[PDB]
């Protein structure tokens, strides 16, 4: 079978391709074989700006026009010749050298200069230039305008609910309120933490030959001084330079880019999960779509839960890549290319995960009726207030007698109130304790929301 | 952009697309779709020749032959159809109803108990069963066939390679000789007791309705035993009966499966690794065809990218698979639908495997043992004939053997040692027989017994 | 500070100590060098057994039992004295070595061979038959008998709870009713079936010298069949035979052992899950004593602090057993030295399953079903019924079944609905007579035939 | 049996245990008590000082000195006491507030404030300040002082070898030449990327009741600011602050500083394998103790490979903690409580690990002689130059000529200087290539080893 998005291995391409359409120009064969034309096309630009390299003149205004299309320009069909060639040489890099070197043959100030083209270069030095274009485009165009969605879209609940009473689940058992607001704002702020620092993340590159000690630079142009020829290469392309390499950009970068993005991810599977729970006891309701099928009566929060699956593949490949690429026999062993091909998998399955939420958070519908009436059958959580103020003034066995009168018993409104009037208090903090319910002991909960727009 | 070979994101149906073909009719959605329909089919079937379930009278020849026809021709073009449906119902498997429906309203016959299709089923009880056909599928027509491979290429190399000693490596150091042939039946051996283990491995199905108790089948038929009947309709399929599951099926056979495949997998990445090695060390030399090139600086290059693409694919094959084997198994209580999603990926896992097995297959190819090197390295490690001469000193009580050895080199000199050794000459003569290259013990002997084995 | 329970940084040896303590006896330092003692003595004991070998003569009644009591009566002081002569021969085993042949010294028969201690011996032909005798006493007296005690105690729950009816949740959301005890049948079942694999899997070993060829044995003795010899001795150690290896053992079965913990471990993750929330949603009450604090601030509290911790520890477990499962197998060449450290830990992994074994079963002990709140729900949410009276209106060709009801309650609604409905009347009664309390299926059954499987 | 070294379960307090002592008083449940009484003693501290809560009055001297005891010198048996009273709790916490209720019963001045001890606090208000303080004292002390041990280490062989060709393995085959120096400074240099990396993660702490809202803290006295007074503590406990929080510090930086360890562990097993290998080569041999024992000839690189296993150890523990910690159902499930009972399992493993490389490091012995030696039998390696210096001045398909007499095969030092004699280059360049060797195509690997020392 030809592959379509209903014959694709992978849902990446497949059910949700149209969900990653982004990464396709990126990621893919099509994307690193562009990367890899336009480092190719920006180092013989170089040469030939560069005085001191004679035997590459400085070229035509219509030269750069020129190799400047063949980078704007690549298309899929000149890919499709990149691999056609690569039948001939079983080798990726040497096909795209071959096809830079036929696309400018019929430009006699190009042909002339046809063989510096990849001069002294190493596979590996395109590479990783690529890898670095591919990331810092995905980071700043595709992953943190998502996150921005996300933060904002939890900021947005966080105001909206941010005076709903919640009868609070530690343990999974009742306690100690707080508001919805609160609990979508706790949400923001880890995102915002996370965000930040996947924003400082460095994209590292090299440019250095074989083994990284500009060996067959030297040999040839041993005036030129190389190592600064690298450093001010790779900041030209807005990378950031690593001067120490093997033959392989060591990747530490990319783990520290993938952690970050996996601990993004772990808030968001928390997120995800707390919304499947508050769905569950009804504190939510979900918005229908007429026509679609949810047993005729249910409505499912299959958005969250889509969102909460594809985290979890999403983690498996980036912490895999994580941790495996940093590893490379000797001056480097192969086995880094083609998991390299894979940065767009663990990416591509943290954006369909991303748009889930966002459409399962679109749908959401507080019920604050529900959230009301489940804490007016919880009074016993007034059991910490109580106590708390009896030890302020000098009560004995304050927590002792609280902890006799509600653990493992139901205790309502009356009985607890019936037991604050037999404490011995000034009657002014005895009548502010009769006046507290479950649902407006929230401490700071709803100022706490107001000053989250204070931090970060 | 539209996708392609060339744009696609994952390298399973991108670079190396080509390797995975028969993938694309098992787990992708059209797979999932494909298999769907035959379950729904074969449900409507088995409604249809229960007696008790008058509703449904038996279906005549044809009907049945129109109801076959429509499992085993399934297209694109009818899976395009169920996604169009699908747009509306926001459910896939509820547009695999009504595609079916669509289907037989032409046939009187069957038109006439379209309602009864899909009857009292809960959408998981066509999906596990899907899974299962779609793992099963895998396994024997494709993952086996490959182990296979595998394993009877490593026993070709055993024994090709039979009698050529090598110089040992253990900690990575000059060590006790064996040969090519047996270092290669090692793996063998390992590989053929995975390949057991797959293919015992129980490939589970289960049809209850919505929580697991049949509840909507008894309160439209109570007079019928569903039980009997699930366990009828799992195992016509071919697929063994799990009796006890809540909405889904637990997946726990899943994790046994990907649990199997990943051990193969991870003996796999130690062959890779190790014959990685040994064309490090130049005990293997690889065939190159005119034309290629081996690095785009270095000329002289002829690199293993065989093996190093097999053993990269094999830790994400794993990686993938054990996530899976780990989280499906666990959904909130009577399930969560998190591993919806997750099991479109079965396919994804097994994909980045068979890529491997290929890769290594061609590896394997490529291989031209280097005996001159191999010999003339042990003609250069005579010390590690300290050995036997210690064990044979040990025999016959001579006293401080390993010491006398550790604390004290070429042949000439292990002849010397030997020569003042107080040993019967016929031992003595035995001992100064030997050499690095004919110290290989049992080796030999032990690649022919191979095939006396599994 | 020296190292006590209190100051111990893992709390498998610190905190949970006393919860694992059996296997302080086998997974240790001190139980390493037990089972290593045990193996040097059984190799020597054959040596004088065998015929052939006449430098070793047979044992007479006496040597040998001093020699089973060396076995039998190793103490930590022996550990110790290994322990001091290592601190000379950086080698652990060869420590053992010397060890023994301190201990035989005084009996002539067995001092007058003791340069036979070890003959032709690798020190893993010792260390993997030590792991294997490790992990199968771990298995058959300490892993499967806590498995039978989760399983029975899951089929005791099953049997107790088999007619307390429960609303279901799929998706989180109110679904077709259940019972508690199937929902107890379902786990149990899962836990048998990996009970039974854990129970087969092979626990291997080998012997055969440096490489995996015998090359010392046949060097000094070549008219003894080593191949034959190894056989037996490995079998004779109630260990099932691998004859391929190098110099280790490949560590394949390793990996089969963890893997099936690890699913088990994964079904009870989702069982501790599933309970903690039936807890939240208090359709389960817990057992308090008098004196004990549920919360320090909140003092109403009452945890599921058992299952937690049971969860918490298996998350744990499975992360170390799935890393020796996938790095021990693999090897440099005849073998890297970097699997000797990492099985030191075999029983990190299972102790922090033990652990949870036991915080499990303590939650279970503290379950008190609530019926009162169970029925209360299901009595709120009739909305189930529209399942079944769904499918019957579709077995009696009511047209549009899944809309009317999908489109349009308590129990009069659903009585209203019904009685306007075109079916004769004993099907009419039989949808009035239902409940979402009765309207749990063969769900009751179920249970009482659990009994009937495995 | 008894705990001892020898019966002890795990290695990182068995056959290891002398190599992290260091960390028994820290992450042992002996540093968890002694942390939380810190916690404890410091809070009622502050409630005292705070003129606003006067039903704490500011304590004495005496009373001041006898609280500072209790927490510097907190005991086994002080903590073998809070054991012997969790058997009545159940609550490990709850037993440390009895335990300092008791040490106070003797001191009328603090026995009167006795109901103040934990006034208003939640367990996990403890436990966090006691986790941020065992892994900031861990970072600090311990582990920040053997990477700089590793790093110092690799420096010092990149200088001691700085000069030492070495023929490079790329995909394990011989490849253009470096200097085993220039392979050390590589790793240097990342190390130290990771060293900077860990030393800027935050720790941070929070205060703030049981569901995050001072609930308690305001139910009791609410003229009290109770967020600055948070702040204020955890700040004066050395912590960063963390204001927004459920019952639990959510834990996401904690996976943000075992991150950056299991990146710096993935340098060091790369390292590792690496060593092992040029030791497989015989370019090290390693010194050797009288009366041990490594087949008595050999001697084993057991100390990098007693690293290597434990580092994968430490990763396996390390990333199962950053990934499942973060995650906490509602306002917090415990069973992040026995899981963070072992923060310092994932560090000990690694400790060893580091003890291991540096015992491994102290004993390699470079042999020059067969570097040498086998860089003189790969003359195929300056195919490479060659053909670089034949692009310069337009020889014709230059890397194909070489590629055609190279390639799969064996070519001398004669065979390439004849290749080279029938270049048409000029005769300076010419006699250029004649004089360089595999020995001394190392590019700029020396000078990059000396200015090592300008970076970071
Ligand atoms: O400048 C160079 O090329 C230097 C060279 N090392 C290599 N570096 C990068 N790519 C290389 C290398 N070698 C091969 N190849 C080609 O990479 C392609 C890999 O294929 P895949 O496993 O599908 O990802 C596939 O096309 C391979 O042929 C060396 O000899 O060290
Ligand atoms: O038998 C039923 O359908 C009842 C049902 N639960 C479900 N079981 C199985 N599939 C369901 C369920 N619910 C939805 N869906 C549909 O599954 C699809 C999930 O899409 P995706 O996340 O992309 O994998 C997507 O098409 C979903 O609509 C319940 O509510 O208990
Ligand atoms: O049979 C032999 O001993 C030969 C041998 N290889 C070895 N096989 C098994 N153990 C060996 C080996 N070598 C060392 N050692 C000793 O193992 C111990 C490793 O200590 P640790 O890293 O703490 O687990 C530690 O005590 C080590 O000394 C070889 O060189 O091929
Ligand atoms: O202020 C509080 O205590 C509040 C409370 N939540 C808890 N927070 C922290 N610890 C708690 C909590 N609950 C119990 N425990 C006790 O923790 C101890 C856990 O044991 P382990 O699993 O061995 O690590 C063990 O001693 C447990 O009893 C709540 O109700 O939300």
């Amino acid at each position: 079978m030809e592959l379509s998005s209903l014959t694709a291995v992978s849902p990446v391409d497949g059910r949700y391709g149209d969900k990653v359409s982004a990464l396709r120009g990126i990621f893919s064969e099509y994307g690193l074989l562009k990367f890899r034309v336009q480092v190719e096309v920006r180092w013989l630009q170089k040469l030939a700006a560069h005085a001191a390299i004679k035997e590459v003149p400085a070229f035509a205004a219509d030269a750069i026009g020129y190799l400047d299309a063949i980078v704007a320009s690549f298309s899929e069909e000149d890919a499709a010749r990149i691999k056609t060639i690569e039948r001939t040489t079983n080798h990726d890099v040497k096909a795209v050298e071959y096809f830079l070197k036929e696309k400018v043959a019929e430009i006699p100030e190009l042909h002339a200069v046809s063989e510096f083209i990849h001069f002294a270069c190493t596979s590996e030095d395109i590479n990783n230039l690529s890898h670095a274009l591919m990331l810092k485009t995905a980071r700043d165009e595709v992953i943190l305008p998502y996150w921005r969605q996300l933060i904002d879209g939890l900021k947005d609940l966080a105001v909206q609910y941010r005076d709903i009473p919640l009868l609070s689940r530690t343990a999974g058992q009742p306690a100690t309120p707080s508001t919805i607001g609160k609990e979508m704002a706790n949400v923001a702020y880890r995102m915002e933490r996370q965000y930040r620092q996947l924003n400082q993340v460095e994209i590292l590159g090299k440019i250095n030959g074989a083994v990284g000690n500009y060996n067959a630079h030297i040999a040839a142009y041993p005036e030129v001084d190389w190592h600064q020829f690298s450093e001010e290469f790779v900041t030209s392309l807005g990378i950031q330079w690593n001067p120490y390499t093997t033959q392989i950009e060591p990747h530490d970068y990319i783990a520290e880019l993938f952690d970050c993005v996996a601990r993004f991810n772990t808030i968001l599977i928390d997120f995800d999960r707390d919304v499947w729970g508050y769905i569950a006891l009804n504190h939510f309701k979900q918005k229908t779509i007429a026509g679609e099928i949810g047993m005729p009566h249910k409505v499912n929060p299959i958005d969250f839960e889509n969102s909460e699956g594809n985290l979890g593949l999403s983690n498996a490949v980036l912490q895999h890549l994580a941790s495996k690429l940093p590893v490379s026999r000797w001056q480097r062993d192969l086995t880094d290319s083609t998991v390299l091909r894979n940065l767009g998998v663990g990416i591509g399955y943290a954006l369909i995960a991303y748009q889930s939420t966002l459409k399962g958070v679109s749908k959401l519908e507080v019920n604050r009726d529900h959230l009301l009436d489940e804490l007016d059958h919880n009074w016993e959580v007034l059991a910490e207030p109580i106590q708390t103020v009896m030890r302020r003034y000098g009560i004995e066995k304050p927590y002792e007698k609280l902890k006799e009168l509600t653990r493992g018993k139901r205790v309502d409104a009356e009985g607890m109130k019936q037991f604050i009037d037999g404490l011995a208090l000034p009657e002014e903090e005895k009548a502010r304790l009769k006046a507290m319910t479950p649902a407006n002991y929230i401490g700071r909960a709803i100022t706490m929301v107001d000053e989250l727009k204070h931090h970060h």
